[PDB]
């Protein structure tokens, strides 16, 4: 009766437009709604219930036994703990749908994403179009200095000159370490 | 260089979210959009261009010469002189992005998007969630007076109590003529 | 409790190697699986029934009540009959799955397949890759003496040296007429 | 120039038929395709060479610079040492597909597949029918002496009666550890 549907991709493939997509089709149908994201939509008078968090267990402490389809959003801010409560909530017969990046903008396998993959019944991986070349893009480019950021320089970073776009894997680029 | 890209299913299935979700990966990188949608969004300054129109021939009398990416929602409003328009859009190097519906009330296909789905690159059949049963819809149910329209009844009907809601094929009904 | 899947894509897409490939499936879960294909595989025993056919109106004339899934090859070799026989077999509570051309040789809508993807609940459009720059393909050249077809020339063609391959859109070249 | 696919589901899910069918259209595009499998089809006089391997490591041992499409089957049975190669070689501008389980028997997350799955450009997971219910199946039911296999029985088993099936999440059955 449960199951669970994985939306991944980049920054800027869409993932949060699409997983609330699917999330107003169970309005639609009438169903009870909910979706959790990140601390740190209605029609007919039913809505979808946002929910912000700073940890994947304060999930458990909502009363979820009348709710048809949770969302979770941006899980990479989370452990590999979301991974067994997605199993439990699906187990529970909830439809449940996850969002977040598939890699870092290093290129890097992004926890929990690869084992939510693994164990979801649906896999979406959404693409972006590529700032530089236009085509089907799948890598967050990290600029710094309008240059592209080093393979260690840190995810916190003080006063620098910082943005992201979208990039295939021929225009992504990580610079190397200094020494 | 230009290809066109085809969202259909019935209503409630999120086709015109997706068909905004598509063109906004075209404003992350930098690309100029416009969409078109029948008469009767924007990131770093660079925005979606909307256009009502009345009739399909409207789309040639604007310039679009410097526009990446074409949305055109709500196909079913035009005619079958769309797809010409479509295809000569792709030709001159346009990305193409069309969203209708597939079927009418009554299931029968609805023109333009069996000829748009034959000669486009890409299909995707979106599916709402049922209202009776919960399960994957494929159908929009038409209900009058709380009961299941009739393969006859009109489109336009004045002052009658008039719903609709996505079905899966199993509580689609079509009620019959009278005589 | 019966749907439709339809697949579609230019020659050499690989539709009926994917139509075998869903079949298949059928036999591991021990369902009665038969196919459909025009005239003019077994796992412990039990085996997809392959089924040659003139006309469309065999296929009723079959006793399907036991099959769980049938299979229809090359649709386009057919008439637009064959859509309401879908449609009655999966009323009638089977799964049924068309593969058969998008487009033909001139990148013509090819009958029945547009009407097909408009009532199908599923539809997959198969891509082959282009005989001359290697992307995605999406339409079937037909070449004549080492070059393309005309937009008039017959399909019953004697003696003639012919060729078909997949290209992309922008590859495909349909000749003109002659006068 | 050079991506990965990456193709999982469970067993029967028909992953190894689906890997084929996208190198053979490698084939009808003249561009040269290998498979590699585990140790332990032409057209026109062009084939897929196909090539046994024991360790991940022998891929790099063969001459692969006018190799277009890399075929990898079975994954599963290799390490996440092929995660680098497998980026190396699309790095170096080959098309790549990969295919193995996405989980085990017991329904954990089965290495390599789901860091394939994240630094991949496409995921596809193929579902099966379930040998219970008919739904969708997601998961490898293994059966010892028709009984549900337990959480802690190992893969090596001698003399063992000893079956495998799909299905869906509800009807798979990981049985408790004795003590
Ligand atoms: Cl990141
Ligand atoms: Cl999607
Ligand atoms: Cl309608
Ligand atoms: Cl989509
Ligand atoms: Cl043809
Ligand atoms: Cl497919
Ligand atoms: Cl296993
Ligand atoms: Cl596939
Ligand atoms: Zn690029
Ligand atoms: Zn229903
Ligand atoms: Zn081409
Ligand atoms: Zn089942």
């Amino acid at each position: 009766s449960g199951w669970i549907e994985c939306i991944t991709g980049s920054m800027f493939s869409g993932k949060s437009e699409e997983l609330i997509r699917r999330l107003r089709r169970g309005i639609y149908a009438k169903q009870k709604v909910v979706v959790f994201k990140p601390a740190i939509v209605s029609h007919n008078g039913n809505a979808i219930e946002a929910i912000n968090i700073s940890k994947a267990s304060e999930i458990m402490t909502h009363d979820l036994t009348n709710v048809d389809v949770i969302g979770i959003d941006e899980v990479q801010f989370f452990d590999d703990e979301i991974v067994s409560i997605v199993e439990k909530l699906s187990a529970d017969g909830h439809r449940v749908i996850v969002a977040g990046l598939d890699m870092d903008f290093r290129g890097e396998p992004f926890e929990p994403m690869p084992k939510l993959m693994a164990v979801s019944e649906q896999v979406t991986k959404l693409q972006a179009v590529c700032a530089v070349c236009g085509s089907s893009s799948s890598r967050t480019q990290r600029l710094i200095n309008g240059k592209p950021a080093k393979i260690d320089d840190p995810i916190i970073l003080v006063g620098a000159n910082e943005s992201y776009e979208p990039r295939c894997r021929a225009h992504h680029i990580v610079a190397p370490s200094d020494n």
